[PDB]
């Protein structure tokens, strides 16, 4: 059902993917425990604290390498902006190679990726940390489009105390033209750069602290 | 000084907070202090089902005036607003509670230091359903972060659908950072809001097969010119 | 045209039915056309009709199927007996005829005719119950009997037609031994559906709220029992 | 704080909501509760998984001791959290300023430390299941943590187990429910409608007497 699947999103910009495809082994429920545990383990950076590290697809190769450098720019002491890498152990789950592929693959089926091309494979994990007197936003805190031409955001998990982080779809900014709420863990939801996406701030009225895990995977050409 | 006993009205402790943050969250207890309010809430929020309405909302309008010389609230024969929708329907704007809602917010208002006394006051009332489909959300207008015309305003959450997804206010003191995120639950849960700081509400949605709504009734102070 | 027929059998899904004991079933199969939104509102507002009890406020009314007739008679009388528990108000005329109410109970009796725990040899009785929950801070709402049990109808639909935003509560529980809870249902948008034989137990957990207000559970049971 | 008239109201009503800003007043008690909460996912198995420790106070020894004379044992991380041991000081203070426990006999001072796990195709229950009494005559409930796909796991209070006459929803952490054996109590099953396993993670306090 790839096909008609990648078709959608070519014609909308944006396709929802349950998670159920994740879910398939048993085993998968106990790999998804274990990445959802390295977000306590990332370091703070205010309202989010995040890590990124990347794949190089060289063009004929089946397979992924890692870049020992995660220098990210952004097309927009303390100029360039480093984050810190994402730890091994995340990496490496089997799980989360399994999602990068599934990624991959689908964005390989694209019109909008060419298999003839040197692809950067962003990986972005990010903890959105929400307090009642300090409410968690992003930059840019409305919509936008992102810089890679298509972008996977996994959900990893959400507190039962949070409120917010709906995804939003416009084709203008005229008007909001799609509401996708995620709430199960590896709810999936695919961008790309033909309509505008945003993420509405994540609240609490509690006096603990809310958290939004999510996982993004980008594709972007090398150089 | 600390806190009050019983009856913790504290308008005058409301007022000062509310100038002091640009904001304020009032609870639905002082609105439920009488049993019949319940029935009459009930009464309120089943008009919201007469509201005809571009289909993202549905919205009626009505207006007061209060003079400076006597205190009572003059229902005006015009109902002329520029962002004309229905004036709202007499048994909404005769029910008890609607009233005391009224009263209630006019002396707050009456008690900030933007609201004169001594000018011809409007006081504006707006009935919004805002109706969200799966294949279509609800929102706004302003879609973002903004400040409404009126110094001072009164949202008082009526009814919300239990399929409602969204409808979350924020406030923000530049259209830069959020400072606070409200989301009100409750029927006649209240946010007040001034010129001192920006607010919005995120769009309304559902993930069920079924249409949702969130019913609000605005109360607003400006003067007539 | 040449369509294709989606969802699941009604046949296939009678047959998880009768090896179950219960069977959920999604509001796709009311919710085809898009009148049918409007003539659930319709539907919804009549529950703000119904009168307090004298934990809960409901409704009844019943239709007869004899055996030697294709027709369906609305009875005129309406009493409900019930061991270990007179007059019952009956259900306003205009949800009776709303269409879609009309769908839903022809849709149960022809599930219910296509089981093999429903006797074609005997007169039906086609029990209709309108119950709206009502829960407050200070009175939560719970039932008679207040835990597992069966029903005195050998098949029971119950269809969720409304819920308030400040309920909490009212999950539907499948026990096949009142020692173990098997199977966990919680209703949450309108039409959802629950069908109960008696080969297991059930139970509705308590309507609460935490807020201010009142809540509210706005139920409607399909109930397929014999005449005598 | 007020730790009088609230014993009253528990001695009175049987049963007493206490609420989580007295266990965070300061901003490290959110970095221990966090250490807290990751604890439970060591927790071995199946309905639910927990653990038991327990300390006895002697009517002339002057302070509770860890008992180190059938399930696994908290983790001594999870018992040397300062957090935790300021939750079992708060329980063991208000639980001695209540007329129920006998001052004159030895108390053990239990804590169980239970993860409620649920699947859509197998919901968690509590035994017993339905409105009852405990056997000890003062417990406290605690909620550690509570996924975000978890139904059901309310709290009933019920003067007879005919009725119900309140409706307890915890759901932040640290929020905490103290039962007498005044009223019956129960809580819901849990449940999840989602493709993903939810939790319910509690710590339960109680105080029962030696012999
Ligand atoms: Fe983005
Ligand atoms: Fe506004
Ligand atoms: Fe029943
Ligand atoms: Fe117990
Ligand atoms: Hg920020
Ligand atoms: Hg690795
Ligand atoms: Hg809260
Ligand atoms: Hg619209
Ligand atoms: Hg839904
Ligand atoms: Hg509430
Ligand atoms: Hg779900």
């Amino acid at each position: 059902s790839i096909e008609e699947k990648v078709h959608e999103f070519e014609s909308k910009g944006f396709l929802e993917i349950s998670n159920e495809i994740f879910l398939q082994e048993e085993e998968n429920h106990s790999l998804l425990t274990q990445a959802q545990l390295d977000y306590y383990n990332l370091e703070d950076d205010e309202c989010r604290a995040r890590s990124y590290s990347r794949y190089i697809k060289y063009v004929d190769s089946p397979d992924y390498i890692l870049d020992n450098s995660n220098d990210y720019f952004q097309s927009k002491g303390g100029k360039v902006r480093q984050f810190n890498s994402i730890n091994d152990s995340f990496l490496c789950n089997p799980l989360i190679q399994n999602i990068v592929r599934f990624d991959t693959e689908f964005a390989f089926k694209t019109n909008i990726i060419d298999k003839s091309k040197d692809l950067i494979i962003g990986l972005h994990q990010v903890r959105y940390k929400a307090t009642k007197e300090r409410p968690s936003f992003s930059s840019p805190i409305w919509l936008h489009k992102d810089d890679e031409p298509v972008v996977f955001l996994h959900l990893m998990n959400l507190s039962n105390t949070a409120i917010g982080g709906d995804n939003l779809i416009a084709n203008s900014p005229r008007e909001i033209n799609q509401f996708i709420s995620l709430k199960e863990p590896l709810e999936t939801l695919v961008f790309g750069q033909k309509v505008f996406h945003a993420v509405t701030p994540l609240g609490t009225e509690c006096s603990t602290e809310a958290f939004r895990d999510i996982l993004l995977v980008t594709f972007s050409y090398k150089e």
